[PDB]
């Protein structure tokens, strides 16, 4: 009836569940440790969703589970949907014909895309939260 449970050391915010790590990473990376905790890295689909994520977001910038796939010829989520809700910051993104095909979150909120190999300190994974039984 009630989906706000979530594990220790992860945060709910309406029927999601969302771990905001900390540690050195490139995106591939942050992709496969949010498997190693059946999450995914982080998928955003609302502003508020998103203004959530800002309000608990590292300060010098985080992965997210957004990157360009050259097949479909667009920016994908980690779970296959398709981008709806963005929040690029102004200009932003300006580097699909330059390799820059993964996308990270700045500590405002906003995002920019990034060389895939790049190290960040941070990273966010979500999973469903679980609910009240009877």
């Amino acid at each position: 009836f009630v989906c706000n449970t979530c594990p220790e050391k992860w945060i709910n915010f309406q029927r999601k569940c969302y771990y905001f790590g900390k540690g050195t990473k490139q995106w591939v990376h942050a992709r496969y440790a949010c498997d190693d905790m059946e999450g995914q890295l982080v998928s955003i689909h609302s502003p508020e969703e998103q203004d959530f994520l800002t309000k608990h977001a590292s300060h010098t910038g985080s992965w997210i589970g957004l990157r360009d796939l050259d097949l479909e010829g667009e920016f994908i989520w980690v779970d296959g949907s398709h981008v709806d809700y963005s929040n690029w910051a102004p200009g932003e993104p300006n580097n699909r014909s330059q390799g820059e095909d993964c996308v990270m979150m700045r500590g405002s909120g906003r995002w920019n895309d990034a060389f895939c190999d790049r190290k960040l300190g941070a990273w966010v994974c979500d999973r469903l939260a679980t609910c009240t039984p009877p």
